[PDB]
Parts: C-alpha cells; structure tokens; sequence
C-alpha cells in the first residue's frame, strides 16, 4: 500500500474494562484490556504521569483479536492519574481517577 488517506482511526470508540481503571491496590497487580476493534487502525500507548509517585513498570502487550493488555504496580497508595491515548488521541475516560486504599 502505497497511499492511504482512509481509515479514520477514533477513540470514543476504545472501550476499557477491569479495576486498574477504577481503582487499583498497592503491591496488587492490576491489569486492564483495551478493544480497538471499531476503533481504528491506529497504535495503543500509555503515559502513566507521576502527579504523586512513580509506577514500578508498565507491561504492555498486544494479545491480538484487537486487544491490548496493560499492567502495572504501584508502590505508594492514594489518588492516581491514568492516561491512555489512541494513535494522537484520548479515551474516553480519561484521565480516569484511580484511587488505592
């Protein structure tokens, strides 16, 4: 393919589930899958900020089937800030409000 201009690639469309997105737990890992399926054929990234306190890592992963499986760990506990952008974009959702106990 040598030329493109179709494809529109949307984030409104990404959905999210699981807790990390809700809420996570300090030393627990949380994970959360992404579809992409309806959304586009643009590229999943993450920018966990450290408005408070750093992430230990960020394990990313495309599973396939139009899934993206992201997990972390945290070390402190309070209110965290998740950002998760689509191809120059940002789920709807974000930045979602996490709060570890």
């Amino acid at each position: 393919g040598s030329s493109g201009s179709s494809g529109s690639s949307d984030a409104s469309k990404v959905t999210s589930k699981g807790a990390g997105l809700s809420k996570a737990f300090v030393g627990q890992k949380s994970s959360f899958l992404v579809d992409c399926s309806k959304a586009g054929s643009n590229m999943l990234l993450i920018g966990v900020h450290g408005p408070t306190t750093p992430c230990e890592e960020v394990s990313m992963k495309h599973v396939g089937n139009q899934q993206y499986n992201v997990t972390y760990v945290v070390k402190e506990r309070g209110d965290y800030v998740l950002a998760v952008k689509w191809g120059e974009e940002h789920i709807p959702g974000s930045p979602f409000h996490v709060t570890v106990p």
